[PDB]
Parts: structure tokens; C-alpha cells; sequence
């Protein structure tokens, strides 16, 4: 790993913290879409994309890769990752604070695993997916590409979620899909005074 | 930090554990409202208030402060706190086991952050609030003073909760307030045999 | 503790990881019901039962015990356990990644505490119960024997759950029982396109 890091990017601050938690001494913030074609003249420190938004993550990932930078994973030192889990190497993957990834799970490329999320044994988490704060996937769950799992959501064991799907905050997925969809919980209801 | 600690106070036991996890060698239990005016004759070891109940916490906090004691924070050594987060110094704040507080969050004075709760980047948590076990605040959430977030509850990003509000166990807050209120989830329903 | 471990048993892989996280150097997988009466001829390394299923756990536990093996607890080194908590010694108890067990809680014999679950102060968790991923018991909760708490479920403080009960994924228990029962949450609802 390099000693400084370029961070492209609120989610930028959190990525700075994870980078500094790993050995990084200096974070360099860039947030310039159009200046990106010139950035190839810069010293090749490690890069990270602190977006988003799957899908700007993905676009900018591709532009930065094609400009000769290495886009590393940021994994905080708190995360517990089984030696048999597969985390795509140098793939712009963010692994928060207190994440757990258990035996033979697979995390692909530019996934976000947000703080205290749990990926159980034998999960796949597809490319450019966002598993948010405290979201939990039970054993053998298959999350497709460009999915969003909202805060405190969960997925029961052995289930698949199709590409481009949204699981709302506090929702529990109970059924296999193959078709993309959106997947809401209950709403705290104000009690009337 | 002092070597012994006075603990005013079930929540008392848990506070004893956190104090001992930090370097404290001896915990001294007091639970005497009326004897408190005499306690000023005692050796000034660090103090902690292991109530409650916001609001007895607050009252007793004020009486103990005015009697010449320092009321410290108890932060277990498991908690992960961003160097840019603000935790009010010496302010009777309890931070449990596996709590995470991310970049630029603010925790004020006599807050309880119970075990495995998560305070995301740029939260405020107002004075004498109780964020209970496994409760999670997404980025930029504003919790008012004397609020209660029930077990396994969550608040979606960018939302504010007004002073004196209650979020029930397992509930998800989805909407801005400014008015105080109470904010219930669903009830596991016994299936009939 | 012995240097190798027999593991009887997906949940087997996860148990291998916990054993290796503790000092174990080699895991030996057995999954032979009928060959078990001969296994008494083997070297008496530590044993663990990586089932299940309460209740095969229990049956096989009893057969392996009667064959002269010690069935140890597997506790990952991440788990935080109050010095005043009681974890039944050498009792086939699995304690995952990021579990917290607070002051004066009791964990009996062949319980599963799955990853990031939380057992608050003064809980009992009865024999051969399964507290699953991210499930949380508030203070003074009594879980009976052979109970199942589903993923991301919770139990409010001071409540009892009777023997042989099931709490569904994402459900919140709000009421005392004494009678066994089953105890469902809400279902993420696909929104229609």
C-alpha cells in the first residue's frame, strides 16, 4: 500500500477515517469530474472512490482505472473477515467499522459494506451494491449487482435478490426473487396526542 | 482519571463493567438521594451516574456537580469513535460495548449509547438522550434532548427528532419532525395454534 | 484446551473459523451418525457440535458425551463477555463474532449465539436455544429451552419466552409469555411496478 491516498468524494469523511485507520498518513480529496483526464499527470498514490450512489461509483471507477491509478479496498481494522471469504483485491471495496464477513462469502468489486453490517457464510454480494448500516444477510444469500439494502434491513437464509433491487430501511426479505423490485418495510407511526 | 470511581445507581452493574474495562480498580456504589448533600465530605474520586431515566440522570447530575465532583464519561474500549467526532468531555456520557460513532458526530452531555448502537457521520445526539441496544442513526440525523430510541430501532438519513420524543422498539423513523411525538413499530404477533 | 478439534457437522465452516480464531491448529470433520459408537477408539481431542437444529445438537451432544469426549465451548475472541456473566463451561456453546453478553447474564448448555447478537444484563438463555444473526435480548429477558430467535429480531426488557418458541426474522417481542408460541414480524412487501 502507498503512503498517501487520493479520495474521490460525507461519505468522503468516513472513507478518510477508514484510510487513516489502515496505515495511510495523508488523504488527498478530489471532486472534479472534468479534470479527471489530466489527473493522469499526478503521482500514482492509491485511489479510492467515496461515492455514492452505486453507479457514479462505477462510472468514475472506470475513468480512474483507465487513467493508470490503482483503486484499493478500504477495510477497517475492526472488520472480521474469514480467511476463506473472497474480497475482490484492489476493487474499490469499502468495508466499515464492525462489519463481519463469514466463511466462503464473496464480496465483488466496489461494494459498500456500511458500519456493523453482517455478511453471513457463503453470501454473494454483487458488484457496486450498497449494504447499509446494520443490514444483515443470512447464510447463502445472493445479492445482485447495483442493489441497495437499507439501514437495519435483513435477508433470510438461502435467498436471492435480483440486480437493481432496493430493500427499504428496516425491511425483511423473505422470498426469492428473480425479477428486480422494491421491497418496503413498516414506517414508525406517530401516535396521535 | 482517578483510580476508584463512585457509581450512583442493573444499569449500575453494566456501568461497573465499563469502568473496570477502562482502567478503574474499584467501584463504589451510592444510591442515596438525601445523603447527597453530605457526600461533599468524601474523597473526590471520579463520579458516574448509572441511571436511568433521562431525567433523574439529569437532576442527580446537577446535584453531584454542585457538590464538587467530576462526572466522567464511561467509554468501553470496544467503542470506535472517529477522531473528528465530538464527545462532550467529562459529561456523564455512557458509551457501551461495540458502539460506533463516525466522522463529525456530536454526543452531548449525559447521553446513553447502549450496546452495539451506531451513530453515523454528522449526527447530533442531544443532552440526556437514550439510544438503546442496537439502535442506529443514519448520517446527519438530529436527535433532540431527552429522547428515547428503543431497542433495534433506526432513523433514516438527514432526519430530525424533536425534544422529548420516543421511538419504540424495532421502529423505523422515516420523516422529519419538529414536534415532539411517539413513534411506534409492529408487535410480533403470536400465530394462533 | 487440546490442539486439534473434532467438529461434528455450512455451520461447520463457521465453527471451524471460530475454533481456528481460538488457538486450534487443526479441525477434524465428522458427520457420521452410526459410526459414532466406534469413535470412542479415537484420540480424545476436544469436540464440538456444529449442528443445527436445536435438537439434533442435543441428541448428538448426549451420544458424544457418553462416548468419553469433552464438548468444549467455541467463543470467538471478538465476543465481549462480562466477567460476571455465566457461560456454562465445556457445554457445546457457540459464541460468534461480535457477540456481547453483559453483566450477570446466563448462557446454558449448547446455546448458539450467532454473529453480532446481543445478550443484555441479567438475561437467561436456556439450553439448546438459537439466537440468530443480529438478534438482541434487552435486560432481564428469559429465553426458554429450544427457542429460536430469527435474524434481526429483538425482545423488550423484562420479558420471558417459553420453551419451544419461535421468534420470526425481524420481529419484536413485546409481551410476556408463559405458553409456547410462534411470533411473526412483517414481510418486506414487493412494491408493484
Amino acid at each position: 500500500r502507498t503512503e498517501k491516498i487520493y479520495i474521490y468524494g460525507g461519505h468522503g469523511l468516513v472513507c478518510e477515517d477508514v484510510a487513516k485507520n489502515m496505515g495511510y498518513k495523508e488523504c488527498i480529496f478530489l471532486d472534479d469530474f472534468k479534470g479527471m483526464k489530466f489527473e493522469s499527470t499526478l503521482p500514482k498514490y492509491d485511489f479510492f472512490i467515496a461515492i455514492g450512489n452505486n453507479e457514479i461509483r462505477k462510472k468514475i471507477y472506470q475513468k480512474i482505472s483507465e487513467n493508470g491509478f490503482k483503486i484499493v479496498n478500504l477495510i477497517h481494522k475492526s472488520a472480521l473477515i474469514s480467511p476463506s471469504a473472497i474480497v475482490e483485491e484492489n476493487a474499490g471495496i469499502l468495508i466499515m467499522p464492525y462489519v463481519v464477513i463469514n466463511a466462503k462469502a464473496k464480496i465483488e468489486k466496489g461494494v459498500i459494506l456500511n458500519t456493523s453490517s453482517v455478511i453471513e457464510h457463503e453470501c454473494v454480494i454483487g458488484e457496486f451494491s450498497h449494504v447499509s448500516v446494520g443490514a444483515k444477510c443470512a447464510g447463502n444469500v445472493k445479492i445482485g449487482k447495483n442493489c441497495f439494502l437499507g439501514i437495519n434491513s435483513c435477508v433470510l437464509p438461502n435467498l436471492s435478490l435480483a440486480d437493481d433491487s432496493i430493500l427499504g430501511g428496516g425491511a425483511t426479505l423473505v422470498k426469492n426473487q428473480d425479477e428486480k423490485g422494491v421491497f418496503v418495510g413498516v414506517p414508525a407511526k406517530r401516535m396521535e396526542g
